[PDB]
């Protein structure tokens, strides 16, 4: 899913 | 997974 | 991990 | 407010 | 309000 | 303004 | 101006 | 689209 990968690379730089 | 969890919720909440 | 806070926190008030 | 929270807290690490 | 001036601060950060 | 304007909208959505 | 551009059109889609 | 495209233009500018 391209939202779910999106939210990934979100939370791992928002980490 | 925990933040990514919460921001999913966020998504589907504005979605 | 304080933005990463206060987005779990606003989750887990949506829900 | 956990709202205006994420939302300052997100203005903060914006680049 | 507290709301309309985080939201003033992140599309500050933002632009 | 209207990045204002619609993160207002957004924030919205959430609440 | 991406991720100006990236909410105005997202508000506009789900406001 | 939209959703996807904010979330992953917001993570290129998460510092
Ligand atoms: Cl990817
Ligand atoms: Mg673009």
């Amino acid at each position: 899913d391209e939202l779910e990968r999106a939210i990934r690379e979100l939370a791992a730089r928002i980490k």
